[PDB]
DNA sequence: CAGG
DNA sequence: CCTGGCG
């Protein structure tokens, strides 16, 4: 029974929902389905966003209206779900669902962007270390663990398509860049580069100049898995022609 | 406008 | 570029 997880950071649920989402939605067929940048409480939806069919439906948007938030279908119900790191800088801004199936916990979560300050890009990173404290105390108890969303970081040079110019802006800062490094040799694998070694591989384009349609984009959306349960992923893939947002749907299949 |  | 309070 192969269980099917998308990840998709909507950047605005409504607009989405304009250009076709429930339709897609519907075809694809996922066991579960992880929303990133919804902008919008739930209040603010068409209802037929908040009752769809064969799915339960978690909202957990941020305090600031129109800004950040995330969301999770899922046919199964999680037995628990938590929307913060005990920290509340960081648990009021719409970032963070962990959510409790059986065999694991799925992280779906719209990390920081950098960009705007120095003050966001501090922010960034001292979520990052609140998220790496979370999930190495959760997979050290013996759980393990599903990691999908907007990173908002390239990994290598090979994650974006003009890595030189970029070298001093956040996204692809040094600091940035090692953080998944250390997140990575504390014990999880980024599960895309378990199947694919091809450069041109992205999930993020700037709607500006039209990056898209020339592949001139990076990959900021990732799904991992702690080491002791790689041997279950089977699929790990990005759904690039899936269009309504500057980022496109990633994908994972594992097998209990 | 602000955020990205 | 695209999304999401004026007045």
């Amino acid at each position: 029974a192969v269980l099917k997880i998308i990840s998709w950071n909507v950047n605005g649920l409504r607009a989405v929902h304009r250009k076709g989402f429930l339709k897609w939605f519907m075809e694809e067929k996922p066991d579960i389905l992880c929303l990133q940048e919804i902008k919008a409480a739930p209040e603010q939806l068409p209802r037929k966003l908040r009752h769809v069919e064969g799915y339960r439906s978690f909202f957990t948007p941020a305090e600031r209206k129109g800004y950040s938030g995330v969301a999770m279908y899922t046919k199964v119900p999680p037995s628990s779900l938590r929307e913060g790191f005990g920290v509340e800088r960081f648990d009021t801004e719409g970032r963070i669902q962990i959510a409790d199936f059986d065999d694991f916990l799925l992280y779906n979560i719209y990390f920081p962007n950098g960009k705007m300050s120095e003050e966001r890009l501090k922010y960034k990173l001292e979520f990052y270390d609140a998220f790496l404290e979370d999930v190495n105390r959760e997979r050290d108890s013996g759980r393990n663990v599903i990691i999908c969303g907007n990173f908002n970081t390239a990994h290598r040079e090979i994650d974006l398509a003009r890595p030189k110019e970029n070298s001093n802006v956040s996204g692809f800062l040094p600091v940035e860049r090692a953080w998944i490094d250390k997140f990575i040799e504390n014990g999880y694998v980024d599960t895309f580069r378990m199947f694919n070694s091809d450069p041109g591989q992205y999930t993020w384009w700037s709607y500006r100049t039209r990056a898209r349609e020339r592949n001139v984009g990076w990959r900021l959306d990732y799904f991992f898995v702690n080491e002791e349960f790689k041997g279950k992923v089977k699929r790990s893939w990005i759904l690039s022609d899936v269009m309504g947002s500057d980022h496109c749907p990633i994908g994972l299949e594992i097998e209990l």
